[PDB]
Parts: structure tokens; sequence; C-alpha cells
């Protein structure tokens, strides 16, 4: 089953996070930066960012057990030793981590919740920015992808609001030359659909 | 010259009105700008629309404040006004807080980096706005130029401005009194996205 395999990966897929909270270098073995990404669904963007940057370590952090299973095993063909993989939600990052013991946080493809009643659960609410502050302190970065108009159009307004710098933003990321762009799953089968991708990095004033 | 005849809609002395624009509409509805008006259809619209709003349009170019001058003419309506100025000269004509809103529609790009500083959006004309509404105003924005509203987003941001409407196609997403631009009318059955931003000041 699912459960025996991550038990069987425990040094991938960590079962006991919280227990690493303020020592993630000793995870790691170094003192290079930690990068997370919320939601890393089946795991090709931080199996492909990990091969990319070797001198980062990376966290991915996926609530879906059946999904997240697939991403250790991606992990593993892979062949790098700089990424880590939580089973946990998002509210749980501040009982994992210190304010600053993370550097920057990935969103790729979040849900949407287009329902007004549902702006408490998009990951780039007020309430989760506040979470991503509470792991990265002064600094700190958010670098966001999206393929969804509604999503972007209130994620600019949220970031503004919370008063984030936008220091970059594409309105059609694959027709804006993005050197070293690591595509999601989702994200591979839109060049040929010929919607728009959606990017933003934003960041704490300092 | 047809602006001498029209010198009630063209007013060639605007540095004169300087903290008494109320005197020249003769009430003290809230004062709208545009900057760039060309051939006048939106300032126009905007006028005919919002009879308890004060519009003064600003163009560069004489040769084409003419035609804006006509179809304020044409529009029938009493609360417009077209300055031929640039820009700049916006602090000789304004008191802060006269102005309480700006429009900027289909800006020049100016995408080589040396003329950053040409872009209306850039940090000096953000100031410049700044210097005529105080803190008490907005940034309307609508373009059809990809990079210049990317750069624009991230100017606002830098400045400091709070971003509270923000449309990345704006002709789907249903906008209820939209007034057009001519090049908006005309350009936009391409189905070419247009962007649009609202901007404020942070009190
Ligand atoms: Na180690």
């Amino acid at each position: 089953w699912a459960d025996d395999f991550l038990a069987e990966n425990a040094d991938i897929a960590i079962s006991n996070p919280a227990d690493y909270k303020g020592k993630w270098n000793t995870v790691f073995g170094n003192d290079n930066p930690i990068h997370i990404e919320v939601g890393t669904g089946k795991g090709q963007f931080i199996s492909g960012m990990a091969k990319q940057n070797p001198d980062i370590n990376y966290i991915g952090i996926e609530l879906f057990k059946s999904v997240i299973v697939t991403a250790v095993q991606k992990v593993k063909d892979s062949e790098a030793q700089n990424v880590k993989l939580l089973n946990i939600d998002a509210d749980t990052l501040t009982d994992v981590f210190e304010p600053g013991e993370v550097k920057r946080v990935y969103l790729n493809f979040s849900d949407p919740w287009p329902k007004k009643r549902h702006e408490k659960r998009r990951l780039t609410y007020s309430h989760f920015l506040k979470k991503y502050e509470e792991v990265m302190g002064k600094g700190g970065s958010i670098h966001f992808k999206t393929d969804n108009r509604g999503l972007f159009e209130y994620s600019l307004k949220s970031f503004s609001e919370y008063g984030l710098l936008l220091t970059y933003v594409s309105l059609d990321l694959h027709n804006s030359n993005l050197e070293g762009n690591i595509m999601t799953e989702y994200e591979e089968k839109f060049s040929a659909l010929g919607q728009p991708i959606y990017r933003a990095e934003v960041e704490w004033r300092t």
C-alpha cells in the first residue's frame, strides 16, 4: 500500500518533521538555503528544481497522500540528495520551521477556490501569507505560477494589500523566455493549448 | 486658429486657474484628468456618462487636440476642458488634492531601457500625479501592451501604491460602464487581451 511505500522511504518522506524545527540544516548536512514548494503534486517541479540547483535544499509539502507517493518515486528516480517531502498542510508549516529557516515559497497551480465564500482556502489569502512570513522572517519571496486568470488577479491584489513588493510579473510565461523554467506535469500540457501561464515573484520589504 | 474660437473648451492659460478650477466649472465636482487624450472619444464618453464629474484632458499635439475639441463639442457636455500641455506641467496647473483621479489609456510603451523615464507609469510621473492628487486619488490604467502593463504593475508596487482592481482580459471581465478609446474599440476585434489596473495611495 501507499503507507508501506512512504514508511520504507522515510529518508525522503520525513514522518516526524516537527522534530527538526530549527535544525533542518542538520537534516540536509549543509547550511544552504531551504526553499519549499506548497502543493508538490506528482513532484516533477521539485525534482527538476533539485537537479537544476544542487546548492539549494528543497522541501515539498503535499497533503494528498496518493500523489505524494508519486513525488517520492520521482525524487528517488532523480537521485537528488537535496530534497525531502512532507505529508502536511500549509497550516502545519509553523510547527516544522523557525522564522528565517525557509528562504522561499513556491506555489504552482494552487486550487483557485473561485467562490467568494472560499477566499480563505486560497494559498495566496492573507492567512497563508502570514504563515509564509512566520517561516521566512524578514526576507523571503513567493514564486507563483498559475493558468487561472481569476486566481492570479486575486493574488496580485492579496499580495499588494499585504504590502509585498512585486519584482517579477509575466502575463504569458511561455512567450517570456524565463531561462531554467521547470514545468509542473500540468504546465507541460499548455504550450500546445496556447493559454497564457501567469507568473509572479513577490518579496517582503526590508 | 480653431482653438482660439473654442477657447472655453481648450484653455490656453491653464496655469492661471491653479487652486481655482472650481471657478472654471462653477461647482466642487471632483476633477478627473486624462494624460494623453488623443482624439477625445474616451474623455467625451466619460463626460457624457458622469455629468457629476469635471473632466480635464491633456494632449501634447495641437494637430490631435483639435479633433478632441470637436468630439467634446459634438457631445454637448459642459464638464470637459482640454489643455495642450505636457504631463510635467501638471504641477503648474493643479494644487495638491485638486485632482481626484488620473486616467492613462494605451500610453506609449517605450520598451527601450534608456526611455523607461518617458513611460507615464515611471516613478517620476507617479510623483507628479501625487503632487496634483495628494493621497486621496487613484490611477485607472488600460493598455493592450503586455510589456508596459507588466512594467507598470511593478512600478506601482515599488512606489507603494495599493492595487485594488486588475483585469488581465478586460473584454471578458464585464466592467459595466467601460468607455473605450478609438484604438480600444477598433483593434479589440483581434481578441488581443486588454489589461486594466486601478491603484491608489496608502493612508
Ligand atoms: Na545529513
